[PDB]
């Protein structure tokens, strides 16, 4: 097997989890230790269902920028025996665009699902459900309900979390390493 599939499959096995909140099914990325990230609108409460188990959330932090604006990312600290494989070195120091990217989804409804969203480009401000969110990126792929939380990836780098869409173009919250320091 080749390198790009190896990485995505490995990411799946060790870092990308099937979850459900009161808002339904999402894909969750475990970044390191007990720290994972979910899209903000998933609204994790005190517990979250992670694959086969309800897990207690010790702390949740919804990220905003310096101009108070939403970023559509919640950092969660889990009460779990598991440390996540630390993949913060695969996350760029600053939000980065990419080419021939792949969106990696993992929910009970869409398990181990690979979506070739193609080139990923800067995008900026986005309106999702009359909520405005900064630091955003775009792929011209018609993304779908249930794909939120899905992991935007290319060339062994981890660059975004799917948050939103319109029938023609899908959009992610860009990742940067400082969020997980
Ligand atoms: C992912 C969440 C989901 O399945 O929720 C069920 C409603 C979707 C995926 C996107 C949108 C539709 N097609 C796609 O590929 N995202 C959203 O529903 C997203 C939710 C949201 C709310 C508030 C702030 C940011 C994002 N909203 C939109 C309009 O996409």
């Amino acid at each position: 097997m080749g390198p790009s599939l190896d990485f995505a499959l490995s990411l799946l096995r060790r870092n990308v989890r099937q979850v459900q909140t009161d808002q339904g099914h999402f894909t969750m990325l475990g970044v390191r230790d007990r720290l994972a990230v979910l899209p903000r609108h998933s609204q994790p409460g005190k517990t979250i269902w992670i694959e086969h188990k309800l897990v207690n959330i010790l702390d949740a932090v919804e990220l905003v920028d310096e101009q108070g604006v939403n970023l559509e990312l919640t950092l969660i600290t889990l009460d779990t025996n598991e440390k996540f494989r630390d993949i913060t070195k695969f996350i760029p120091e600053n939000i980065s665009t990419a080419s021939d990217a792949t969106l990696v989804i993992n929910t009970e409804h869409m398990p181990s699902m690979f979506v070739p969203v193609g080139d990923v480009v800067q995008y900026g401000f986005l309106n999702l459900s009359g909520k405005p969110t900064h630091r955003t990126m775009m792929y011209n792929f018609p993304t779908k309900a249930g794909q939120c939380g899905g992991v935007v990836t290319s060339v062994g780098k981890v660059i975004g979390i799917h948050i939103g869409g319109n029938g023609r173009q899908g959009f992610c919250a860009g990742l940067k390493r400082s969020y997980f320091a």
